[PDB]
């Protein structure tokens, strides 16, 4: 696992070694705007599929992403949705280019397997009870643009961030009767909301307001603006707070039928990072893999260290399959 | 410039042969930051305790691998309020001629230990302004700490700590300092110092935000670091502070001339309003410090608030509140 950048300032990535390139017919986009965009400008294999080495170099030397959040994300999701005896992701939809499967319930599916690290009241993207959980949804970007011009002056900024982010919650809530937003969801939904005032804003300026045609250069066509300098020094989820705070949100789920939003206080919350790292271990990654053979716990063990150094809030270490 | 980020930030030995701790020498200057009152200690900043703004970033990012943003963000905060603007010298405790001949009134150039311009309650382990001394280390609030600690961290201190804490601290001047106030900048800075000792002040090759209490000592009571310490092993301030935020969510208020008057104040900016904490420090802190400055002094006032613009975390859009 790859430690931080050794020089990380701002400076052209938008480079002649590093240019976009559309899709060929079988090249691997899914349902994040960083990997798509770093894959289509080459710092990750432009078919989509990598190493949690090749995904954690990527975003830090693309986009200055730090390196806790790189090695948290990147780690949980090689977890739940990679190969463990080949090392390899998908970005997107599960592909026989990571190899033989492991047994069941493990499913192997990329970041398009639902449920996982993928979850409901996405920004540009719709839910998967609707049927389409990865592809850019143009209805939801000028959602996003609207939202923008009412509380971000046309930009995107964690003000319009802290909006959206609710204004999503209560379309899923009243339409979804899957809705879930518990756990590790509710976690990371808030902080991907930063993402863009925070890492696809030019380095040069770096004053978290996401003009619209960056927006939509990212979120749809995974590809940087002319002559894009990445952001002046490491940083993932910075301002998370800001959005929380706009609005208020406890853990909950729809019952099986639209608006009937229940909460769940057995869910971690943004009080309680270490529950949520217990179950996500303990829970999610265990039912995938609740017997391994000696190899595959050999490789469940390291990626689970691995995972564990990237926790944010720091915890304390939960074992699975036990130390030996 | 503010210096860039960190070449190389790593974890590594900081508690070094060129870096040793020393007694404090008579003109030398300890404060209310444990983290500059140790850098100060080992050399890394000037062992007298008074520093240029250039030198404290350095110094931060050496020493125990803060980052740039709330580096820059921090050290222009307390330069514009608290440092001489001409001399570019700030102490990082008391008053004092070391920082040069002062400007005219109203500003005061009072050190880090003025009250009220960053310094401000509920500290940690130092006391209100109101009661006396707000820099000196408290035996009675560590002790505090250590017993919080034992109660929600296994014996060390962590980011749940942190959160009980911080609110148990704010309850404890609402109920004893008849002058508690706890709004703007004060209400934004004080959350993020709780998770400082768990991000930073544990050993860089654990790096799993668990501070033992030998450890948290040594840094608060006698700023030096633990025997062989590294610092963290790549760059983070306040990672995690959403954790303390939501343990026991509250909003900014005073006490109103008496114990046990806390009253919400609706014109304070709070954690969903980043921008308005910004406007107010500048158009309010700042320049009732400087209402009316000559030229050379108007220079650096617009040369700081540019460089302090530059670390505000949420972005923003700058003001000026003495023209371009
Ligand atoms: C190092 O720092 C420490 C701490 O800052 C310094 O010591 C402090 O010094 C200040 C200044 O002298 C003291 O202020 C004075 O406080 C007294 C009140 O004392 C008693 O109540 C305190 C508050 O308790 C309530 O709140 C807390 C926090 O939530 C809570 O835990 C308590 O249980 C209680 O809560 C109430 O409300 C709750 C709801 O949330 C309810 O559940 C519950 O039912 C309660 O009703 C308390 O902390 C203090 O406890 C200490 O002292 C006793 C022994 O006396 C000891 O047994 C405990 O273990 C503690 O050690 C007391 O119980 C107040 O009366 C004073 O008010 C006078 O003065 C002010 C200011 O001038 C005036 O405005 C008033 O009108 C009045 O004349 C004063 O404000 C502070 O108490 C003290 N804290 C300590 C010692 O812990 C120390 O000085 C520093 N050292 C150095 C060297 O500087
Ligand atoms: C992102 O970009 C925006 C624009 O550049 C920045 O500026 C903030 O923009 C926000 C959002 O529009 C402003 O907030 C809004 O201000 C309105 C007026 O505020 C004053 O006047 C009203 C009287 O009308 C007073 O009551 C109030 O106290 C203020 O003094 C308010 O009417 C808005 O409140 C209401 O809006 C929604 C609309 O959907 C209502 O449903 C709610 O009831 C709500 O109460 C709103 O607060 C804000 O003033 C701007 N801030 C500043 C400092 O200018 C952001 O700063 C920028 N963000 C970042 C992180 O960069
Ligand atoms: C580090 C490896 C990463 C992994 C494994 C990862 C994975 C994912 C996944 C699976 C999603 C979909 C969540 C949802 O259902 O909405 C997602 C969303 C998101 N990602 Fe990433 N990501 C990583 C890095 C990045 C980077 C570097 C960026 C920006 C620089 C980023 C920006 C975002 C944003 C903005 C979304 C939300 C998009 C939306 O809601 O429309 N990600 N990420
Ligand atoms: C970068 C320049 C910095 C400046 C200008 C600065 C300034 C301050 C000031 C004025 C306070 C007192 C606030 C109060 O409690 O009343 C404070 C508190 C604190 N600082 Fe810093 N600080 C800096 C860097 C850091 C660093 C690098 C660390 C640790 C790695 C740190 C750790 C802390 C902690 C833990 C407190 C709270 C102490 C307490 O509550 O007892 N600071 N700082
Ligand atoms: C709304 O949520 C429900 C409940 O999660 C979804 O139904 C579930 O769909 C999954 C995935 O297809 C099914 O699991 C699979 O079942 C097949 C064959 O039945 C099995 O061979 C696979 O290995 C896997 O078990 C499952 O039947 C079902 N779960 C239930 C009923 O608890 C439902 O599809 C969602 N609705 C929409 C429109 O997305
Ligand atoms: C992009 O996202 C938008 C908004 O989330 C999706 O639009 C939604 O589409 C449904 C139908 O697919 C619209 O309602 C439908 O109305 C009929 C009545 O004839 C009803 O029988 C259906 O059950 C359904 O309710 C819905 O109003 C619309 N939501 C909007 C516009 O806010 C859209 O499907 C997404 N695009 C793609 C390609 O998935
Ligand atoms: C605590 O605050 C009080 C009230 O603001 C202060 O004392 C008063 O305020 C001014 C100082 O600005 C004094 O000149 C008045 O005589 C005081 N009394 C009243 C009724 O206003 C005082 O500055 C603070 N005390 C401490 C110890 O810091
Ligand atoms: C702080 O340390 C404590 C103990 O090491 C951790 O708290 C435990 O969390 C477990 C499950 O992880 C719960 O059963 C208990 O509530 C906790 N034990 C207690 C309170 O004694 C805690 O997770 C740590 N926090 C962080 C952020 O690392
Ligand atoms: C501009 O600023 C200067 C000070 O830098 C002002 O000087 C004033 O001097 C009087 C003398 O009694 C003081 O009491 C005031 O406090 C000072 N004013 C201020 C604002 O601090 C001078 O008056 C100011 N000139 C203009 C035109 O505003
Ligand atoms: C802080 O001061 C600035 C101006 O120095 C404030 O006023 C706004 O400034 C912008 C930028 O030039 C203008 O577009 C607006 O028209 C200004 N508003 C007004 C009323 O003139 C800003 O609002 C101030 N903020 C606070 C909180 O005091
Ligand atoms: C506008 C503002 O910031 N005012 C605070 C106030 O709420 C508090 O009562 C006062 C005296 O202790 O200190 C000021 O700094
Ligand atoms: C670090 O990166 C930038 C951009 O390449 C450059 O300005 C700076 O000198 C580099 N530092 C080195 C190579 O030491
Ligand atoms: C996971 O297992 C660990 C160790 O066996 C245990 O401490 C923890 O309670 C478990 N987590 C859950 C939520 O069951
Ligand atoms: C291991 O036990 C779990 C119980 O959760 C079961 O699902 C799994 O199939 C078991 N595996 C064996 C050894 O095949
Ligand atoms: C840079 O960091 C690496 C990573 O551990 C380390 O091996 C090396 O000593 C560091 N280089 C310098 C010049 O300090
Ligand atoms: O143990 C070293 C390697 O182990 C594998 O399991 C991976 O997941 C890598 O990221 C790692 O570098
Ligand atoms: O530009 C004015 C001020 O700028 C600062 O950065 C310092 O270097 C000072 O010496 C100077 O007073
Ligand atoms: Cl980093
Ligand atoms: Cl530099
Ligand atoms: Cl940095
Ligand atoms: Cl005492
Ligand atoms: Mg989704
Ligand atoms: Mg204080």
């Amino acid at each position: 696992p790859p430690g931080p950048l050794e020089n990380s300032s701002a400076k052209l990535v938008n480079d002649e070694a590093h240019p976009w390139k559309p899709l060929r017919p079988g090249d691997i986009r899914g349902p994040c705007p960083g990997l798509n965009t770093l894959a289509s400008h080459g710092y990750l294999p432009r078919n989509g599929v990598a190493t949690p080495v090749q995904i954690i170099n990527a975003v830090q030397e693309g986009l200055n992403f730090d390196n806790q959040a790189a090695v948290f994300a990147t780690y949980a999701a090689h977890l739940v949705d990679g190969n463990l005896i080949t090392d390899l992701l998908s970005i997107g939809r599960k592909t026989r280019l990571t190899g033989p499967d492991p047994p069941p319930p493990a499913s192997v599916g990329g970041l398009n397997e639902h449920g996982t690290f993928e979850g409901d009241a996405s920004m540009t993207r719709g839910d998967a009870f609707f049927g389409n959980n990865h592809d850019f949804n143009e209805t939801l970007f000028e959602q996003l643009v609207d939202y923008s011009n009412r509380f971000g002056g046309g930009k995107y900024n964690l003000t319009v961030a802290g909006e959206l982010r609710f204004k999503r919650i209560q379309d899923s809530i009243a339409t979804n009767p899957n809705f879930s937003f518990v756990d590790f969801r509710f976690f990371t939904a808030y902080g991907e909301t930063t993402f863009p005032a925070n890492l696809f804003v030019d380095g040069r300026r770096d004053d978290g307001q996401l003009d619209m045609d960056a927006a939509r250069s990212f979120f749809q066509f995974s590809r940087m603006p002319d002559d894009f300098f990445r952001a002046p020094s490491p940083r993932s989820g910075t301002g998370v707070e800001v959005v929380i705070q706009a609005h208020p949100m406890q853990p909950g789920r729809n019952v099986g039928k639209i608006n009937s939003y229940t909460v769940d206080p057995t869910s971690s919350d943004f009080s309680t990072p270490c529950l949520m790292y217990e179950k996500f271990v303990n829970i999610t990654v265990k039912s995938l893999y609740p017997n391994p053979t000696v190899q595959l716990r050999k490789a469940l063990n390291t990626n689970l260290d691995f995972f564990f150094q990237g926790v944010a809030a720091g915890c304390t270490q939960v074992f699975p399959y036990g130390r030996d």
